[PDB]
């Protein structure tokens, strides 16, 4: 028994009008806590907003989408309870509008590509970006965040971005959205299919 501790937290961050933002929120502990979100200190629900769990609840995906001005900039707040205690975690939002987007706003130069491909083959989801600083590349899949550390070197990401798949199974079939992230914001691609097929 131990009380929830933080092992993923979510980090400040500045979106594009119209784009995507997601927050990731997850924790360990005995019993296995429970992830909850809250705008302004009041818990979240709209068109635009949508909740996806994982590791059964203990882990949680703030998804915003499309980002509008006005209404999402804010403070979002993350709480992770189980019976033995709580701890939570904030992070700010920003908005831009397509002519405050300073010049190395990260950019997708190359977004990945519809795939079919063999089972049990590798397939490999590209994404080229751009941006002052050189962005850095994470993947989302049906709008939750890739892990390739929990993959057991089946799923990689290489150094280029992408993000490879080998033995490729039923499970790995979803829409995979490359995210470049810079000290000046994020920038989602367009999302694109996996598809398994038969050999």
């Amino acid at each position: 028994d131990s009380k929830p501790v933080f092992i993923k937290v979510p980090e400040d961050q500045t979106g594009l009008s119209g784009g995507v933002a997601s927050f990731v929120c997850q924790a360990t502990g005995e019993p296995k806590p429970r992830i909850t979100w809250m705008k302004k200190g009041k818990k979240v629900s709209s068109q635009r907003f949508e909740v996806i769990e994982f590791d059964d609840g203990a882990g949680s995906v703030l998804r915003i989408q499309p980002l509008r001005v006005q209404r999402d900039e804010a403070i979002y707040e993350c709480t992770a309870t189980n019976s033995l205690g709580e701890i939570n975690t904030s992070a700010k939002l920003s908005v831009l509008e397509e002519e405050q987007l300073p010049p190395g706003f990260p950019s997708i130069d190359m977004g990945p590509q519809l795939k079919v491909v063999e089972k049990a083959r590798t397939a490999t989801m590209l994404c080229a970006a751009g941006g002052n600083p050189d962005p850095e590349i994470s993947w989302f899949k049906d709008f939750l965040p890739v892990d390739p550390a929990t993959s057991n070197g089946r799923i990689k990401q290489l150094r280029s971005g992408a993000l490879q798949i080998e033995s490729s199974e039923e499970s790995d079939q979803g829409k995979y959205e490359c995210v470049a992230t810079n000290s000046a914001g994020t920038r989602y691609s367009a999302p694109a299919n996996l598809y398994v097929r038969v050999r």
